[PDB]
């Protein structure tokens, strides 16, 4: 029943460095014989993501409501998979997630919070979220449309999973703040949490 491996998320803006950390922290696990699955969202596993690539190529022209379930449509596609590792003491780290969803939807395409976290709701809850903070300043590429993105991440800011990194320091340093952050996680199995509890 129980939860073993380790669940750490990365969140950030498009440019934050999420997938440079996010692949340090596991060449990190992995020296250290953790076993370690990297998933990043969204992704091409299957049709599903290959609609979202054609959305953010701009390439069709979906409804705002209708890219934001594929989103999350994507990540419930994973839940066995993630569930599997975890229970097997395998660590999931990953870049993006539900919370990139909301931030987003609710960002730039101006959707209402509650009815983009609904979806989400029920997913499995990460250890740790490592939010790499870069402020935004001079698809979605606008710095306006990442201030409105920027903000909305800062819905859950305040709570207790959620890690801010800053992100404008030395690339070594942040791996090194990552790193003391991921060694005071408890080291013992744990229930399976959930969105959004
Ligand atoms: C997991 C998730 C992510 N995002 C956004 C959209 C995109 O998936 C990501 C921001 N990064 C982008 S838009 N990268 C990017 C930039 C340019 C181009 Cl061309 C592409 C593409 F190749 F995928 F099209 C991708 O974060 C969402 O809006 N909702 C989600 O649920």
């Amino acid at each position: 029943d129980k939860k073993k491996g380790k669940f750490i998320v990365f969140e950030g803006l498009d440019r934050s460095g999420k997938s440079t950390q996010s692949k340090l922290l596991v060449e990190y696990l992995k020296n250290n014989n953790v076993e370690v699955k990297h998933l990043y969202f969204p992704n091409r596993e299957t049709g599903i993501g290959q609609i979202i690539s054609k959305y953010l190529k701009m390439e069709n022209s979906m409804s705002n409501e209708t890219i934001h379930l594929l989103f999350s449509a994507n990540r419930w596609e994973h839940m066995n998979e993630i569930k599997s590792l975890l229970l097997k003491g395998i660590w999931v780290v990953c870049d993006r997630y539900a919370y990139s969803g909301v931030a987003y939807s609710s960002g730039a395409l101006n959707l209402n919070k509650t009815w983009c976290m609904n979806p989400d709701q029920g997913l499995i809850k990460p250890d740790v979220v490592f939010y790499l903070n870069v402020p935004p300043n001079y698809i979605y590429e606008k710095v306006e449309t990442q201030k409105k993105i920027y903000e909305t991440y800062k819905h859950f800011a305040h709570e207790d999973y959620w890690i801010n990194i800053d992100a404008t320091r030395k690339i070594e340093d942040i791996h090194n703040d990552i790193v003391k952050e991921v060694t005071k996680i408890k080291v013992e199995p744990e229930e399976f949490n959930f969105l959004w509890s």
